[PDB]
């Protein structure tokens, strides 16, 4: 076989709740429409994302032998997509998510994996050596694969969220990857953390995502990032900003991939984004080739 | 109509609907904090407490306890079907497409507890009447959860000349909804905690239905029984257990009915009846979880004696 984008840890299993308002009434119990269980996940829509934009991708994690794991397998393998896993005794990454009628989406995190588990570099290596560009999740251990990534010659990329600039967990995707993606969110100084992965590490760009007022890249030598507007896609409002960031993510690695100027592969980014954005997160959508070139043409 | 385990030998205590998945969220606070999204230790999934804490605490007294009811042909199903088989106790089931009822249970480190129940099956729904009545047949007492289609189950429970009981929960005494149950069961047990008149309530139990007598359970304050003679409660202190300091009291009234009903069928009497079931009770409440924990023979008598 052989992918456009491996993707290296993060799968999880959702399970959605539409709840009346948030905060949530005080009640010692309440009715709730059926609760839904579905893959989701912040490595899962990179995947998902690269796929829908008709390329081909791949995964490699650490799941559980349960049920949640079983459905993560079936999933995947309804759809083009190989998956390549090891089972560990603590299971699967399960969430609750907590969504209302507005859009609002509270999201409880259960991470499973004990910290230090490390697995067989088996996981990724034949992936790696199989795969073209290669996008690493902050699992723990995926940092080894990070690692083997670049040396295999691969193109690397990751996504930081909510990284505060300064938290050292982060720091060797940080400085270990070519194309750093990073939440805005959490960055009490851009520039200066911006400068810092320049000084500290091998990153040829980094794109920073501050989802309502868009999207800054910033490029070595340059004082100044390439300011990329976010983008309104008629008929389709924002109505939940939770999953927006993978989207981005995928879209920018197809694009790149393709055409290779950073500029064009941000407002790609931005365009799989806003997508999301106007997605209900009762169904999973990815913008796909035909209305990615459509609205980039505008 | 799926039964596992020995759907043959006769049970004291058939339990009839209510069974679900609870998928149990340790959470910061009640209310919640103000984030698009926290982290939480693991979440477990178990099976819930609704129509499997009676079984269970009857089977954990020596006695033979069996469930009827509708689930889903899932993994939540599935669950259920092994846990039971892991516990010994035989349930006999239908699917329905709808699935497995499961709920998210958000609770935190004092015990306050927030269930967000997602019951699937349409709510006209009955299942094959054989389900209940082939239990009905092989069981010596029914006990019937506030399932909608179960209120047909407690009928033929009684035409059949079963003894029957139900646990009304968190009833006001005004909503129509309960009312075949809270009329139609020999023994009826029932929440204070949404009682706007209790009195007044268990008079219209008896006025109207075929209740030879009313548990009221209150928690901290124990449980209240009411006959029809008497036209006072017996008053039941809430009992201490050395070494089991109370640490959650949430599925405790599943062991008031189980340890009660097991007493109650054996020696008859009603006042004794409730102490067992206070017994139950109160080592419920000395466990983490719902129902994590049923009271057995030895320590249920030894305590009872004291
Ligand atoms: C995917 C996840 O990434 C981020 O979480 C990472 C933390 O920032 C790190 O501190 C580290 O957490 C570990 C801690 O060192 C420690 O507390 C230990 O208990 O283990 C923790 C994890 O086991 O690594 C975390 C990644 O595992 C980020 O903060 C978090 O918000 C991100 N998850 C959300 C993202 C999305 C969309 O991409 C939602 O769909 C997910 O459900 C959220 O969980
Ligand atoms: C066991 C459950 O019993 C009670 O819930 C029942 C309601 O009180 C009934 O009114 C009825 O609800 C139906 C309504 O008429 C209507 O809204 C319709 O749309 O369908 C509703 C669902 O059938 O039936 C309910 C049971 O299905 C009680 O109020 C409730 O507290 C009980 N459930 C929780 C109780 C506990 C403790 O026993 C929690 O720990 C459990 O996890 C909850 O499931
Ligand atoms: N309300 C919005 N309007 C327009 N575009 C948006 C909106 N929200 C998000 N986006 C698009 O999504 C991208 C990233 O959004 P955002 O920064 O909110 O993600 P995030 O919260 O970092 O994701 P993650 O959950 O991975 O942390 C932005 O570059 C932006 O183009
Ligand atoms: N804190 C406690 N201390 C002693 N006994 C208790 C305590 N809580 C409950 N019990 C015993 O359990 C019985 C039921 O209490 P309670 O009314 O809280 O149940 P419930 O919350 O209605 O049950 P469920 O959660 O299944 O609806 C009481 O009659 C009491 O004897
Ligand atoms: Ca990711
Ligand atoms: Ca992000
Ligand atoms: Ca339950
Ligand atoms: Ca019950
Ligand atoms: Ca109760």
């Amino acid at each position: 076989t052989q992918a456009d984008v491996l993707v290296v840890g993060g799968v999880g299993v959702d399970h959605i709740v539409r709840v009346k308002s948030l905060p949530l009434p005080v009640v010692d119990s309440m009715m709730v429409p059926p609760i839904v269980t579905v893959v989701g996940h912040t490595g899962n829509g990179v995947a998902l994302g690269v796929h829908a934009l008709g390329r081909a991708s791949a995964m490699a994690d650490v799941i559980g032998d349960d049920a949640e794991g079983r459905l993560i397998q079936d999933a995947y393998s309804a759809a083009g997509i190989p998956i390549t896993f090891v089972t560990h005794i603590s299971g699967t990454r399960r969430s609750v998510n907590l969504v209302t009628e507005e859009g609002q989406r509270m999201s409880l995190y259960d991470p499973r994996h004990p910290f230090e588990f490390i697995p067989d570099p088996s996981l990724w290596r034949e992936g790696i050596e199989r795969s073209r560009h290669v996008h690493v999740s902050i699992m723990n251990w995926a940092r080894y694969a990070l690692r083997d990534a670049v040396a295999a010659g691969r193109s690397t990329s990751t996504d930081l969220h909510d990284w505060d600039g300064v938290a050292d967990y982060h720091k060797d995707f940080a400085y270990g990857a070519d194309y750093v993606f990073v939440s805005a969110a959490a960055l009490r100084d851009e520039s200066g953390v911006v400068a810092d992965v320049f000084a500290r590490g091998r990153a040829q760009f980094v794109v920073v995502m501050a989802g309502s007022e868009g999207a800054r890249v910033w490029r070595r030598s340059d004082e100044l990032p390439l300011r990329i507007s976010p983008i309104s896609i008629p008929g389709r409002p924002v109505v939940d900003s939770n999953g927006a960031g993978d989207s981005f993510v995928a879209a920018f690695l197809c694009h790149y991939l393709d055409h290779g100027d950073i500029f064009g592969a941000a407002r790609a980014g931005a365009v799989g984004g806003a997508w999301a954005c106007g997605t209900l997160g009762t169904h999973t959508s990815f913008v796909d080739v035909e209305t990615l070139e459509r609205l980039l043409a505008r």
